[PDB]
């Protein structure tokens, strides 16, 4: 028992991290097979960041200008290309530590582990969610760019995120591994609206099921609700509307606990309307939304 | 910016995990050099767990009874010994993936990362604190025994914990790598008092400094206090008494923010007496105590 914000073991990803330097800028790169992936803003200077012309900046760069170092060994760059907001540096050596991997674009509300890196070296690993508004509330300092997000299914790493920037609001924005930003964000040092964020309702419900499985049951009540009634409450409290697809995904947790999804919705409704009254759930004094139903079952069943 | 419950990158530890089977019990082992470390209760059956005579049980076991498997390769056991509550299985092959390492006994209030494992395979990594009462609030299911806790200083892994059991209260107990339990716990299936837990005051203050560094400043007030006055409040709210050693460790954070430690104590005093009033700090609605001053500086400065 117990419930933690658990990240995937980062080993397979640590072995892929490299340092990429271009001019005076150093950031992290991802070495898979004979390609190093990194944010394209590695080619910018501070004058550029305000409105960079990436095509023009990249034209002044040659393969020898991209310094790629894996630990202490230098990689030889034999090609460079820009795909959306990422640079793909073709190197002459395939990473011997390349795990089985996929590049996937996650959906808002889904979770992933982030391996924060500086100068190509891993510093820590944490679990987070892609917010409904396509930002992540990460922990990243200067030099963290190129750190990646991923999920692991047995031996396969599915990379879903590459870190590009911190917005003026202190939240984080980045791309999938094809360099497409999640959300409306551009790789430019400008004010950028993230838009209204909402709480990931299906994840709060999955977390309430985790709480029941782990013994925290105080919030269970004698009530039920309907999807329409619950969604009226969800709207008022900036929660994502619950759909039958969300109910269906919560199926296994409803079966495990014997608590019908709409009954758990009624518990959530009462918690939204009345708060926690100074009580806690799984060590938290707020409603947690960064655990998907998949995460709850995984952590509650011990998938390795 | 941003502040997360960040664990150390688990790669160096993943490469040490093995599966140990004895009779019909399977748990995790730690392979460092030519030794595999695992909880000694791997030799027990369900009748035994109520009051096991470990010396007697181990005498019926031979080297060939301990099945040690690293991934899919079998390790040859050439020696076995019990040290306190751990078994040391001497194997004929040194782990090629053994990182630089130390065995350290952590102090209550200190933090560490846990690599939860099942059948010798890593499932997740999370950060936690050794509670003042020597329990850990982990996330562990059947088969997690032998999962370890550690800290990493550049290339050296300091192992501090090995998981042995879940108490009837749902909290976790285990040993240092010499097999000495943290706390009064015994490796027996009996009711065991954990004793009064308290909040780790120096960690809450370090976390309040992290909040100031990251922009969450609403809780800063016009007041100050003394160590004696603050400790009267700490006692009432089951907080550990603050000492000058704790003030000295908070020195760097006080210097970084320009907020005197006793002034931060006064903020903490007002938060203890008045609660959060429905507000949050670093995304939390309660006072967080599982970040040490060292952790806060590390995460806020990007140590790899
Ligand atoms: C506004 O900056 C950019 C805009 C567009 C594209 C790239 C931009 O940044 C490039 C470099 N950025 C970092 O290294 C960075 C990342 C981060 O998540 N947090 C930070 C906190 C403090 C200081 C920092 F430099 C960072
Ligand atoms: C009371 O059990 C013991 C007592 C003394 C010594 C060893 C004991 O357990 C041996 C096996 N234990 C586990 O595999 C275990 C560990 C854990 O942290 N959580 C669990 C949750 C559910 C079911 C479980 F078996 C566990």
């Amino acid at each position: 028992s117990g419930f933690r914000k658990m990240a995937f073991p980062s080993g397979k990803v640590e072995g892929c991290m490299v340092q990429v330097t271009c001019g005076t800028t150093t950031l992290n790169g991802l070495w898979l097979d004979d390609v190093v992936y990194c944010p394209r803003h590695v080619i910018c200077t501070s004058e550029d960041m305000l409105n960079p012309n990436y095509e023009d900046l990249l034209i002044r760069k040659s393969n020898h200008n991209f310094l790629v170092q894996a630990g202490n060994v230098q990689l030889r760059v034999i090609g460079h290309s820009m795909q959306n907001c990422v640079l793909k540096l073709k190197v002459d050596t395939a990473n011997p530590k390349t795990p089985k991997y996929k590049f996937v674009r996650i959906q808002p509300g889904q979770t992933f582990s982030v391996l924060a890196c500086y100068n190509g070296s891993p510093s820590g690993v944490y679990q987070c969610a892609m917010r409904p508004n396509f930002t992540i509330k990460g922990s990243f300092l200067n030099g963290s760019c190129g750190s990646v997000g991923f999920n692991i299914d047995y031996d396969c790493v599915s990379f879903c995120y590459m870190h590009h920037m911190e917005l003026p609001t202190g939240v984080h924005a980045g791309t999938d591994l094809e360099g497409n930003f999640y959300g409306p964000f551009v790789d430019r040092q400008t004010a950028q609206a993230a838009g209204t964020d909402t709480t990931i309702t299906v994840n709060v419900l999955a977390w309430l099921y985790a709480a029941v499985i782990n013994g925290d049951r105080w919030f269970l009540n004698r009530f039920t609700t309907t999807l329409n009634d619950f969604n009226l409450v969800a709207m008022k409290y900036n929660y994502e509307p619950l759909t039958q697809d969300h109910v269906d995904i919560l199926g296994p947790l409803s079966a495990q606990t014997g608590i019908a999804v709409l009954d758990m919705c009624a518990s959530l409704k009462e918690l939204l309307q009345n708060g926690m009254n100074g009580r806690t759930i799984l060590g938290s004094a707020l409603l947690e939304d960064e655990f998907t139903p998949f995460d709850v079952v995984r952590q509650c069943s011990g998938v390795t």
